[PDB]
């Protein structure tokens, strides 16, 4: 199907904290306040509901490693790389890994301790937002 | 590609303050009042958009720590020391952080809070001024 460029929005319940994935040039993920070049993601499907997502400005592809700790690599692998996508009750996306069995969060390594602590793991819950200006 | 030499020249509103960033002996960054030896600067590039910049007096290269603040260091590092050079409308430069998530700045303490306070920091944008005498 076709591909999507989208900025992958979430935040904690107090709300102050707006959080847009961002896959950086020097391979770190992180939070960016706003929609920026960085933000830009591009979701391709893979296969039924499996994508891969890739930092159109740092083409890094989303990846994820120990502890489910989500990095941007310049090489693609299916097994890190590749995430079904589900969509909850509150209208976001988890983006789950099978070989990890863990969603891809942007849950610090503390706050990881959760997902077994609690069943969740904050900043998980990502809205493909649409960029506020055309682009292709 | 090729190697500059320039003078990194910033100011403040007023004018009155002509500052061309200067990179010390004993690995202070602080304002001169003019092109002098000590704001002769080294711009090399690293990667795409990213750049070095060392004192060729000092033999200091141009550093990020804590809050920004700029500092010179006889050892260079990427994370600290790479910034990603940006053209404004202004037709000035800002090189951006991409660990330490700020740009370049002559700005002090107190002032570095105007980052967040009002989304910028003063004696950040830097125009590189070619030497008034040949030299290399």
């Amino acid at each position: 199907d076709p591909i999507r460029l989208r900025h992958l929005y979430t935040s904690g319940p107090h709300g102050l904290s707006s959080c847009f994935l961002r896959i950086r040039a020097d391979g770190v993920v992180d939070c960016a306040r706003g929609q920026s070049a960085h933000s830009l993601l591009e979701i391709k499907a893979v296969a039924l509901r499996t994508v891969a997502i890739k930092g159109v400005h740092s083409v890094r592809y989303l990846c994820m490693g120990a502890d489910g700790k989500m990095q941007g690599l310049l090489q693609y692998s299916e097994e890190d790389c590749a995430f079904e996508e589900e969509i909850r009750p509150d209208g976001y996306n988890v983006y789950r890994s099978e070989k990890h069995r863990l969603p891809v969060s942007l849950s610090s390594a503390k706050q990881r301790q959760l997902y077994k602590n609690r069943g969740f793991l904050p900043l998980s819950h990502f809205l493909p937002m649409l960029p506020m200006v055309p682009e292709e």
